[PDB]
């Protein structure tokens, strides 16, 4: 999927992958391309929970996360068009920003890594 690239860092179980409509549990760290963190669920010590593939989150997550298996650690590199685009996200992300997320897939529906 063109606006997002996934780099596997450590494999999950290689069997359970999120599908459109699933609810996933994720720990993440987002950085801008200058290397600076803009947000982290890890530092916040709270897991992030959301439906995937239904537009609840940026396109880059919706298209990137279903490519990971349960337990996988990856990096999702997201073009502005698949992120917050020209506007950015007021108070956090400048307009026209590539987003780089470290993502750990901790849960899919009832299943847990
Ligand atoms: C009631 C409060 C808000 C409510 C916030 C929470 C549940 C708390 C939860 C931990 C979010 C974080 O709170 C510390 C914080 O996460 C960021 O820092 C971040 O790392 C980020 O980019 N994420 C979060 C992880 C998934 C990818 C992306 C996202 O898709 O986030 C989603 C997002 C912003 C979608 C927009 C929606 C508007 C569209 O126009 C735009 O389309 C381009 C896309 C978030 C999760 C929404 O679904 C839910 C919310 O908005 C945002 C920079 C701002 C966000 O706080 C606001």
């Amino acid at each position: 999927h063109m606006g997002v690239t996934k780099e596997l860092k450590s494999p999950g179980n290689g069997v359970d992958f999120p599908k459109k409509g699933d609810f996933v549990t994720i720990h993440y760290t987002g950085r801008l391309t200058d290397g600076s963190k803009f947000d982290s669920s890890v530092d916040r010590n709270e897991p992030f929970q959301t439906q995937i593939g239904t537009g609840r989150v940026i396109k880059g997550w919706d298209e990137g996360v279903p490519q990971m298996s349960l337990g996988e650690k990856a990096v999702l590199t997201i073009t502005p068009d698949y992120g917050y685009g020209a506007r950015g996200f007021p108070g956090v992300i400048p307009g026209n920003s590539t987003l780089i997320f470290e993502v750990e897939l901790l849960g899919i529906n009832n299943k847990r890594a």
